[PDB]
């Protein structure tokens, strides 16, 4: 599990998403696997605006942090899943590293801030829905 906060938005895996989220709902991408939700409290974190393709990523599975190459947001098929079926999940990034399912929401970061967070894994590679696209974040 895992979750951005910046300015009144929530930022979670679509697939964690609570009943508060939908009831709150701001904005969803199923083909992302992100969900947005409003909140009454102000978030402290920073979005990254960057095309870094290095950053550190929180592995909850290891209680450890670690640092990764990752590949630029594409479109990239994704196998089925304990909560999707097999699709092309878009603004997908790559990096080799470890991913179980409960890595979820793990943040990936690079000197700018938050880049994405954990959504995919398994084969060695872990897959990070990408944030920075979404500018609105910010205002
Ligand atoms: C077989 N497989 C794809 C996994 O066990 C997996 C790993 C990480 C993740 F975040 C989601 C999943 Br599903
Ligand atoms: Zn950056």
């Amino acid at each position: 599990s895992g979750a951005i906060y910046v300015g009144n938005y929530r930022v979670v895996n679509r697939h964690l998403a609570t009943h508060n989220d939908w009831a709150n709902l701001v904005w969803e991408d199923s083909s992302r696997d992100l969900l947005v939700s409003s909140t009454t409290a102000q978030g402290c974190d920073t979005i990254a605006r960057c095309d870094c393709q290095t950053g550190v990523y929180y592995c909850s599975s290891r209680r450890k942090h670690y640092p990764v190459s990752f590949s630029k947001p594409s479109l990239i098929f994704v196998e089925a899943s304990e909560y999707y079926p097999a699709r092309y999940q878009s603004h997908l990034m790559l990096a080799v590293g470890h991913s179980e399912p409960g890595d979820c929401g793990g943040i990936l970061r690079c000197q700018h801030g938050v880049v994405g967070i954990v959504s995919t894994g398994g084969n060695g590679l872990v897959g990070f829905a990408d944030v920075r696209d979404l500018l609105w974040l910010d205002e």
